[PDB]
């Protein structure tokens, strides 16, 4: 192993429902109040304090582990580009990664980016879920290429403004998500996630060297494959059923959520987020 990276006191997180700690809730309340067409209260009533899970997301755990403050800009539904899985948000706010980065840079008044802050990026799942649910026309390989380009452009734009430290999360294992299984879309997910995860870290290692960045790559797929091959070691019992079914309708939650991998048909439980955030903290000194 290599030397641990330097300690972290501030995180700025960008991403989707795997990171959101209340922005989708706040923003959809704002949109409902203004009567925006098609708005829905997200995430909904069978979720914990606005997170798309039954507890803190992995980046919240990561911040606790590292002794860092967290500014969490992630929005549930966020795509790698400007917009969201929810198309009805675009006429109000651009909540994709590109839009989160634009809003972060616009809310420093001109006051500098913190060169010591860790810029955490965790996105791409909604590029695939939007494409499958609404019959997108890109071949999956072109979709993956657009996801990688969008993430690299976000790191480039944050670096241009003065960011120096990053942690980018790979695609998750979309191929075991319950909604993907139920859609009979396992092979498509495998092909998508393998294309992103082969290309992205090669692109980010070139950008890290050019711009003199500290950029760590977290392989969520390796992480999940190890937990799901050895579930008992981690106190997991149920790897496929959601603890809290929502499709086609809401049904009562399981009694033992700490023994489940999935909270709903897309998102992991607090237990898996906890393990993920501990794993992400492994490259860093406290
Ligand atoms: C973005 C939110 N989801 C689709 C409806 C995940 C893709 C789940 C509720």
């Amino acid at each position: 192993t290599s030397p641990l990276l330097a300690p972290v006191r501030q995180i700025h997180a960008f991403g989707d429902s795997y990171s959101d700690n209340g922005e989708s809730q706040r923003l959809t309340r704002e949109m409902l109040a203004k009567g925006i067409a098609g708005a829905q209260a997200l995430p909904g009533e069978v979720y914990w304090q606005g997170r798309w899970s039954n507890g803190p997301t992995a980046v919240e755990v990561l911040a606790r582990q590292l002794g860092a403050q967290l500014a969490d800009h992630a929005v549930g539904g966020a795509k790698s580009g400007a917009d969201n899985y929810y198309g009805w948000m675009s006429a109000y706010r651009h909540t994709g990664l590109a839009g989160q980065v634009d809003a972060y840079l616009a809310t420093l008044d001109g006051k500098p980016v913190d060169g010591q802050a860790l810029h955490f990026i965790f996105v791409s799942a909604n590029d695939f879920f939007e494409h499958e649910d609404f019959a997108g026309e890109q071949p999956l390989e072109q979709l993956a290429g657009s996801s990688v380009a969008n993430i690299r452009a976000a790191v480039q734009r944050l670096g241009e403004a003065g960011a120096r430290r990053f942690l980018v999360v790979s695609s998750t294992d979309l191929s075991v998500v319950p909604a993907v299984v139920a859609g009979n879309r396992v092979e498509r997910a495998q092909r998508y996630l393998q294309a992103v995860n082969a290309s992205l870290p090669i692109q980010l290692a070139a950008l890290r060297k050019t711009r003199g960045l500290e950029l760590s790559w977290f392989d969520h797929l390796t992480f999940s494959r190890h937990l799901r091959r050895n579930p008992a070691r981690y106190g997991l019992v149920e790897l496929d059923a959601p603890c809290q079914p929502t499709q086609p309708s809401v049904r009562p939650a399981c009694a033992n959520p700490d023994q489940y991998y999935f909270w709903d048909e897309w998102h992991p439980t607090r237990r898996v987020h906890q393990l993920a955030g501990e794993a992400m903290a492994a490259r860093y000194a406290r």
